[PDB]
C-alpha cells in the first residue's frame, strides 16, 4: 500500500500502539475495551464514536483534554477491540445497555461531560434525557440531533436507506464491508496512512456476521418516513429535552464542508446555551482537524469548570 504524508507518519499512532494504551473490563456477559487517562478524576469526559469507527477515532484529540479532566473512550460493543453482544443484536438500545452497564463500573462523578460524534452523540443525548441530573456539558459534532425529514443535499436519503434496509444492504455490508471500506475513507478529506486504515479495518477484516454492527447502525436512522419507531421516539424525546436545556452548556463543532453538518446545523442552533466552532472536514472530522478540535474542546471544558 502507498504511504502518503511523512509528517503524519512521524506522529502516527497505529492500531497496536493505541490498543496497548487501553484497558479492558468485563461488562454484563461480555467486555469493553476503552482508553482511560485516569488523572483528574473529579471530572470525566466520555468520548463516544459512532458507526464504522472505534475509540481509535479520538487518538489525536484526547491528548489536548487529558490535562484538564479524566478522559474515557470506549469501543462500543461489537466494535473496535470490545467484546461482542451476547445475543448478536446491535440496535441503539443494545449499545445503550452495554454502555450504561460500563458506566456503572467506572467510578464516575455525579456530573459527566460527553463528547459525541454521529451515533455516539445519539447515545450521549439519550443517556442525558434519561439521567438529566448527571450531565455537566455536551460536545457534539456530525451528530443525530433530530429526526430526519428532508435533507437538502441528500434528496435520495430515503432510497439509499431503503437499499441498506433491504437484503442487498446485507450483501453490501456483510460481504463487501461498505461502511468501513467505502463510506469511511470517502468522508475523510485526507488519505489515511495504511496503518491507520488497518486499525479501522481490523475488527471487520473477516466477511460475514462480525460486520453486523456496521449494518445495524444505519438501519436505526430516525427517518420520519419509515424510521424504526423506537429510535424515532428516542430522538424526538431527547431533541425536545435539548431544546429546553437552558442550563446545560453545549459545544457544537461544525465540519466544513461536512457531511451531516449542512443539514443539522440549524437543528443544533435550536438548543440553547450552545457555543459554535468550525473545523475543516467531512464526516470523520477527527481525522482532518484533531488538534483544532482538541483545543476547542479543552477551552470549552476549562470555561465550564470555571463557571461552575
Ligand atoms: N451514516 C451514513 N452514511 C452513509 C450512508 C449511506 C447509505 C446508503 C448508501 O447507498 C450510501 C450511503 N448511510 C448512513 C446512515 C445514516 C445514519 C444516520 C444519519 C444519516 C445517515
Ligand atoms: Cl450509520
Ligand atoms: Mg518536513
Ligand atoms: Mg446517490
Amino acid at each position: 500500500s502507498k504511504v502518503y504524508d511523512p509528517e503524519q507518519r512521524k506522529r502516527m499512532i497505529t492500531g497496536p500502539q493505541w490498543w496497548a494504551r487501553c484497558k479492558q473490563m468485563n461488562v454484563l456477559d461480555s467486555f469493553i475495551n476503552y482508553y482511560d487517562s485516569e488523572k483528574h478524576a473529579e471530572n470525566a469526559v466520555i468520548f463516544l464514536h459512532g458507526n464504522a469507527t472505534s475509540s481509535y477515532l479520538w487518538r489525536h484529540v484526547v491528548p489536548h483534554i487529558e490535562p484538564v479532566a479524566r478522559c474515557i473512550i470506549p469501543d462500543l460493543i461489537g466494535m473496535g477491540k470490545s467484546g461482542k453482544s451476547g445475543n448478536g443484536s446491535y440496535r441503539l438500545l443494545d449499545h445503550y445497555k452495554y454502555l450504561t452497564a460500563w458506566f456503572e463500573l467506572l467510578n464516575l462523578p455525579k456530573k459527566i461531560i460527553f463528547v459525541g460524534h454521529a451515533w455516539g452523540a445519539a447515545l450521549a443525548f439519550h443517556y442525558a434525557y434519561e439521567h438529566q441530573d448527571r450531565i455537566k456539558a455536551i460536545v457534539h459534532m456530525e451528530s443525530v440531533v433530530d429526526v430526519i425529514e428532508s435533507w437538502d443535499e441528500w434528496p435520495d436519503i430515503e432510497e439509499d436507506i431503503a437499499l441498506i434496509k433491504s437484503e442487498e444492504g446485507e450483501k453490501m455490508v456483510l460481504e463487501n464491508n461498505f461502511f468501513v471500506e467505502t463510506v469511511l475513507p470517502s468522508k475523510i478529506m485526507r488519505k489515511l496512512e495504511p496503518e491507520e486504515f488497518a486499525a479501522y479495518l481490523e475488527p471487520f477484516k473477516e466477511k460475514g456476521e462480525v460486520r453486523r454492527p456496521t449494518l445495524s447502525w444505519p438501519r436505526e436512522i430516525p427517518l420520519v418516513k419509515g424510521g424504526k419507531p423506537d429510535v424515532v421516539q428516542i430522538v424526538r424525546n431527547y431533541n425536545a429535552y435539548l431544546r429546553a436545556s437552558d442550563d446545560l452548556p453545549k459545544l457544537f463543532i461544525e465540519s466544513d464542508p461536512g457531511f451531516f453538518s449542512n443539514a443539522i446545523v440549524e437543528g443544533a442552533k435550536k438548543f440553547p446555551n450552545t457555543e459554535f466552532v468550525k473545523v475543516k472536514g467531512l464526516h470523520f472530522l477527527q481525522e482532518d482537524a484533531p488538534d483544532e478540535m482538541g483545543k476547542y474542546i479543552k477551552s470549552f471544558v476549562e470555561r465550564v469548570l470555571k463557571n461552575e
